[PDB]
């Protein structure tokens, strides 16, 4: 969805809202620039739907993950869509159930840890898809998509949307 529209540096007066017409998280960037991210109602822990500031933790996090994805084959809006929603993802989103099947597994599990750059290839099309790791855990990690798109069990995923994978699907990039 993105950023509306077409800088981007964290200040006191930026704020987490949930948008009841939207159906989407939102980060108001306080510049009149908002951020629509990939995560609706459905999707999110009720501490979404409660408004925040944007606290030194969370700026934290931009800056760690913003220097992470500076080298993806990637514009510059989508880099910081991928980062933006990767705070919207660690801050509000429900605990997701782990994928697999239709990933290609590696044997033996790769550890990933925050902010690394991954790649998983389909069963079928051995088709790479590359994926940004925002949170891990023993067995799995909660990815992002960090490519535009891409076309998985039929279903289609954009940018910045989120997939729990076991960690044996995972290699580093």
């Amino acid at each position: 969805s993105g950023l509306v529209p077409r800088r981007i540096k964290p200040d006191d007066n930026w704020r987490w809202y949930y948008d009841e017409e939207h159906d989407r998280m939102m980060l108001d960037l306080a510049n009149g620039m908002l951020f629509r991210s990939r995560f609706a109602r459905k999707m999110l822990t009720p501490d979404a739907f409660s408004p925040a500031g944007f606290c030194v933790d969370d700026a934290a996090l931009y800056f760690s993950f913003e220097e992470k994805c500076r080298d993806f084959n990637l514009s510059k809006e989508q880099k910081a869509e991928l980062v933006l929603n990767a705070l919207v993802a660690i801050r509000y989103l429900k605990p997701q159930m782990p994928k697999s099947w239709h990933f290609v597994s590696h044997g033996e599990m790769w550890v990933p840890m925050p902010g690394d750059a991954a790649c998983v290839w389909l069963s079928d099309t051995h088709e790479q898809v590359n994926l940004l790791v925002v949170e891990s855990g023993e067995n799995a990690a909660l990815c992002l998509l960090a490519q535009p798109c891409v076309v998985i069990a039929g279903r289609a995923m954009q940018l910045g949307d989120a997939i729990k994978i076991m960690n044996d699907r995972l290699k580093p990039q």
